[PDB]
């Protein structure tokens, strides 16, 4: 159960854009959602928006293990959406790979 | 929409890494028992272990506010504050979707 916990990999990914591209950025990032959840080792995957700074988005997702999150980062559909997103971003996806300490 | 989620970042000096981890864990079970708590978990950044994140969700604004005002939270925060070099930096966010 502790080997299960420690094997998980979670990701916080921060993205920011200019006010004018807020709707377009939101639309693109949503595309990552359902396909990511269908990836087999995906525990969860959700897009969030900062309440006081709507130009700031966070993607929070969890994976069964390193291999699942790595397979996810290498996914063609992820790269394809990332390609369209990059030019709209003022703060490029800032990724934090983390592990769960709490049971 | 009504939900409120929080990303809370904390950083410490390498030397207090274990002590900071022990204290933050104390927020865990009591937070999960708070009415309106959807989830509450502590994480550590893999490549920078001196950085922790607390990710928690609440049913609504009232629940998260009641949480921020909780005495147990303040007590643990009192012990933690001197061990921290950064934060607790809080980002209040809402789940985007369609």
């Amino acid at each position: 159960m502790q080997k299960i916990k420690s094997e998980e990999r979670h990701i916080i990914c921060e993205l920011r854009c200019e006010p004018e591209n807020r709707e377009r950025v939101k639309e693109l990032v949503l595309k990552f959602v359902e396909p990511a959840r269908l990836e087999t080792g995906c525990l969860y995957y959700d897009l969030y928006q900062k309440i006081d700074e709507p130009d700031t988005f966070y993607i929070i997702d969890g994976w069964v293990n390193q291999e699942a999150v790595t397979s996810h980062a290498e996914n063609p559909h992820v790269a394809e959406v990332m390609s369209d997103l990059q030019p709209l971003l003022t703060f490029g996806p800032s990724i934090s790979l983390i592990t769960r300490v709490s049971d």
